[PDB]
């Protein structure tokens, strides 16, 4: 019935406390374990446990980087406990976050399988806050390297977007590699398809990219089973990269054989629908070169988001946009002039 722990807050000191809840129920498996709903007893609030097998040499990585987050477009981690329960004698971690009830990758095949496009304006909505958290986790030097749908918290309700999973996410130090396996199918940067130990938190972009073009889209912009077939895909839209743009993400992948094809327009990837701001931001972001990718602040200040920026805008349900502009020092610090754009008068 009950459940009770004696669980660390995620913020501020280290000082636990008796938390209880109940009305478990599994809602997640995963390579990582197990996430659990519950209820709350003291609140009534709803929240997801994720428990991890906790191993046991160094600190679970995960609590680490998420007890520094605090944003409003991050998951919370509302606790953190250790238990037992399966395997004996190993201990687990629980992470404690605030529940949030949908996905994009849920909302995005409901109007898949009803065979229309989910409206611009929710686009741009999701699009943008998913910007602000990478520009946020960005900022610390944290990159999340498993940008995707499922990833991708939704209350329906205000519209708002929180990225979950830092089950994957590193610190990331120049000169330091990193593994190069990371980040699901279809949203895998073209440098991690080639194995690139050496990349950077722009690859969380061309993830960003990836989801943009499948709202857009209605379906990925580069399905595939296996890395030659996403590769395939990448180059039917984006061109056969460049002696010197397979340089910039190759470990000399130079000397290859790859299938010549001539940059294919990208308006004619998407429905005549689409808007021209949205094909603009996505070519600013899938770039063969890292570098050349907009950064996730820059990106926020697309004229795409415009719309965001209008006073008089509201949400379909006829209520407000949740909170677009409360930007802190920290998360504009890899370009302070923004601000001009990115908060608008009011
Ligand atoms: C599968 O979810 C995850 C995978 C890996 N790590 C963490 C999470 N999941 C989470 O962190 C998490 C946090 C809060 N709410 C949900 N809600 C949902 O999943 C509803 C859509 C059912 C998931």
């Amino acid at each position: 019935k009950v459940t009770t722990v004696v669980a660390t807050p995620g913020q501020g000191p280290d000082r636990p406390q008796e938390v209880s809840y109940t009305d478990t129920k599994v809602i997640g498996n995963g390579s990582f374990g197990v996430v659990y709903q519950a209820k709350l007893c003291d609140s009534g609030e709803l929240v997801a446990i994720k428990k991890v097998l906790q191993d046991k040499r160094f600190k679970n990585r995960e609590l680490q980087i998420m007890r520094k987050l605090d944003h409003c477009n991050i998951v919370r981690l509302r606790y953190f406990f250790y238990s037992s329960g399966e395997k004996k004698d190993e201990v687990y971690l629980n992470l404690v976050l605030d529940y949030v009830p949908e996905t994009v990758y849920r909302v995005a095949r409901h109007y898949s399988r009803a065979k229309q496009t989910l409206p611009v304006i929710y686009v741009k909505l999701y699009m943008y806050q998913l910007f602000r958290s990478l520009a946020y986790i960005h900022s610390f030097g944290i990159c999340h390297r498993d940008i995707k749908p499922q990833n991708l918290l939704l209350d329906p309700d205000t519209a708002v977007l929180k990225l979950c999973d830092f089950g994957s996410a590193k610190q990331l130090v120049r000169g330091e590699p990193n593994v190069s396996y990371i980040c699901s199918r279809y949203y895998r940067a073209p440098e991690l398809i080639f194995g690139a130990t050496d990349y950077t938190s722009s690859i969380d972009v061309w993830s960003a990219g990836c989801v943009l073009a499948e709202l857009l889209l209605g379906q990925p912009i580069f399905p595939g089973d296996s890395g030659v077939d996403q590769l395939v895909e990448i180059i039917k839209v984006l061109g056969t990269p460049t002696r010197e743009q397979i340089r910039e993400m190759n470990p000399n992948y130079t000397e290859f054989k790859f299938p010549q094809i001539k940059a294919h327009p990208w308006t004619k990837v998407f429905r005549p629908r689409t808007p021209p701001e949205a094909i603009a931001l996505c070519s600013r972001l899938l770039e063969y070169t890292p570098t050349a990718r907009l950064t996730p602040l820059e990106a926020c200040a697309h004229s795409f988001f415009d719309e965001l920026r209008d006073p008089n805008v509201k949400l379909p349900n006829g209520r407000d946009t949740p909170a677009l502009f409360n930007f802190t020092t920290q998360e504009l610090s890899s370009n302070p002039p923004l601000a001009t754009i990115l908060i608008p008068p009011h």
